């Protein structure tokens, strides 16, 4: 028994991380196959910067790529959005069975935080409805990435980029999309208000349900309208019938419906914890997904 | 900026992990070059787990009752050995994913990662502290036994627990790599309780000075106090005693910060006497005790 904040075996990213080193601006590229994906911010020397004009002054010399000890040659460089995409002589003979997936917000990834190519953590983050994540990046950080691992396949679903004034973080899909309203150029931007993920609340009052901790249950029910009034009323994202849906294993798991499990969480938003606690916290966890609880809980594994 | 509870990367211990069947027992095994260590309650039956004679039950077996396998191959022991509660299997392969490894035992307060495995394949990775009370509170299913809890200084893992029980609390026991056990537990269903848990105070300071380094300062107070007059409030609060080694040790952080350990001691007296009054540290509405100040340092300063 137990619940841990789990983040995925991060051994088939690692051998992945190489360093990009472009004029004065060393950080972390994904070596897949014979290409080097890393942030296109690297050619920059920055307020109103034009990528496109500033990568046609490059040369693939330019560019030092380090696995370890070992220099990559560059044969060939191009933009896509926001990432630069560094052809390479070498294929990676570690590349894992891998894709490029956009994830949405209150979907849950392991970071794996790098410097100078070499891997230092690894740490479980949501997408934040406002299109953050709240990460932990020091200097050097941007091209350390996100992933989700689904039997032997690797989605990486994130690239690091930026910080943003309030310490929170953003970046990229794997094809250089931003989530969120931003932009890699120093100029004022701001995280939006952010929001509560009501279906990942639930999830986790399931988890508390399935480890003994049963306090916040009552006899009471409400309805998906009823709740959703509630939900806009304390900043929680409104849940759907999908969400209802995506939870069914655990209602019927632990004989709690989903709108029976929601009155718990009206109560517990009207009324506070009242000095207790649910699963060692004193509030209310929105970085687990129904299927984190199941995996975790099901003890699911990766090869 | 930002703290997050991080564990180290997975990869090197990964590549060390295996399956260890004997009878209807699988657990995992850890194989650093031709030996594969695992609890030496692999070969136990159900009929003899109250009281088990572990040298009596170890010598009626032959190398072919371990199947242990790495993937897809089966390894073939070529030899045993008990040391305390872990078993060393002989394999006639060395591992060539063997890392750079040391064998440490921690006190507690310390950190580590834990690689929960089943069948001798990775499930996740999560942070743990070995508490005060010798336990840890882990996330383990049936299966997990075997799984270990590492540190990785440069390119050198530090092993420095397998796991080998649950308590009735819900909370988790094991061993060194060298087999002795972290408290007073023993590898046996005879009734074992955890002792009363205590907070790791050195640690809740160590993370107070995290709070600071990420511009929040809202605890803060114009008060110092003694060391002595410290320990005589932390103790009402259950919080272990801290030492003249704890202040040297926060001695960087204070530094970094410019608050004196004695100062931020005087922080923490006035947050155990108020609580957070509906305010968040690192977004945490309880004092957290699973960081150490060598974690705050590699995480805030580099
Ligand atoms: C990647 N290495 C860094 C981000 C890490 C470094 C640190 C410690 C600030 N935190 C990190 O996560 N990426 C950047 O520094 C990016 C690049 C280069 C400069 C600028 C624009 C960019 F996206 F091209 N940038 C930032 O992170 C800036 C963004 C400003 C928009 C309003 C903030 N961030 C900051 O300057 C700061 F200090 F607010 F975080
Ligand atoms: C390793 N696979 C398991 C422990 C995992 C399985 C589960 C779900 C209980 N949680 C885990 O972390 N190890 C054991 O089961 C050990 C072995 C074999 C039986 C017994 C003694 C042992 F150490 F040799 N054991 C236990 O964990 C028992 C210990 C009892 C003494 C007081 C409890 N635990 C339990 O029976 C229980 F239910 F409390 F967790
Ligand atoms: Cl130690």
């Amino acid at each position: 028994s137990g619940f841990r904040k789990m983040a995925f075996p991060s051994g088939k990213v690692e051998g992945c991380m190489v360093q990009v080193t472009c004029g004065t601006t060393t950080l972390n590229g994904l070596w897949l196959d014979d290409v080097v994906y890393c942030p296109r911010h690297v050619i920059c020397t920055m307020l109103n910067p034009n990528y496109e004009d500033l990568l046609i002054r490059k040369s693939n010399h330019n560019f030092l790529v380090q696995a370890g000890n070992v220099q990559l040659r560059v044969i060939g460089h191009s933009m896509q959005n926001c990432v630069l995409k560094l052809k390479v002589d070498t294929a990676n003979p570690k590349t894992p069975k891998y894709k490029f997936v956009r994830i949405q917000p209150g979907q849950t990834f392991s970071v794996l935080a790098c410097y100078n190519g070499s891997p230092s953590g690894v740490y479980q983050c949501a997408m934040r409805p406002n299109f953050t994540i709240k990460g932990s990046f020091l200097n050097g950080s941007c091209g350390s990435v996100g992933f989700n691992i689904d039997y032997d396949c690797v989605s990486f679903c994130y690239m690091h980029h930026m910080e943003l004034p309030t310490g929170v973080h953003a970046g990229t899909d794997l094809e250089g999309n931003f989530y969120g309203p931003f932009v890699d150029r120093q100029t004022a931007q701001a995280a939006g208000t952010d929001t509560t993920i009501t279906v990942n609340v639930l999830a986790w009052l399931y988890a508390a349900v399935i480890n003994g901790d049963r306090w916040f249950l009552n006899r009471f029910t409400t309805t998906l309208n009823d709740f959703n009034l509630v939900a806009m009323k304390y900043n929680y994202e409104p849940l759907t019938q999908d969400h209802v849906d995506i939870l069914g294993p655990l209602s019927a798991q632990t004989g709690i419906a989903v709108l029976d499990m929601c009155a718990s969480l009206k109560e517990l938003l009207q009324n506070g914890m009242n000095g207790r606690t649910i699963l060692g916290s004193a509030l209310l966890e929105d970085e687990f997904t129904p299927f984190d609880v199941v995996r975790q809980c099901s003890g699911v594994t990766f090869q």
